[PDB]
């Protein structure tokens, strides 16, 4: 699980096939809840998926870009292009479902 920033967000996206981007903030409790879940996700799909984390407090223009207004927001990118969105703090199986739809 790596960090993405306003500078390298587009590099990372065009550099990897499948990228799961977690829009989060340090002060958010449902963020903290899915955080260990998303790295089990990272392990499970270690070779076909890159998990990235976007701090919306440090990267407001990136959050503004995709209009991420409420977090635990997870967006799936399939070829630099967004294909799935998960808006709540959710069970691991819900992420697994949308990842495998594009595997
Ligand atoms: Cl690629
Ligand atoms: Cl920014
Ligand atoms: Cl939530
Ligand atoms: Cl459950
Ligand atoms: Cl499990
Ligand atoms: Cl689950």
């Amino acid at each position: 699980p790596i960090e993405v920033t306003d500078q390298n967000f587009d590099e990372t996206l065009g550099q990897h096939p499948l990228v799961l981007v977690d829009f989060w903030a340090e002060w958010c409790a449902p963020c903290r809840m899915i955080a260990p879940i998303l790295e089990e996700i990272a392990k499970e799909y270690e070779g076909k998926l890159l998990v990235a984390k976007l701090d919306v407090d440090e990267n407001p223009k990136t959050a503004m870009r995709y209009r991420v207004m409420s977090i635990p927001t997870v967006i799936l990118f399939k070829d630099g292009q967004p294909v799935e969105v998960l808006v709540g703090a959710q069970p691991k199986r819900n992420y697994q479902a949308k990842i495998e739809k594009h595997l």
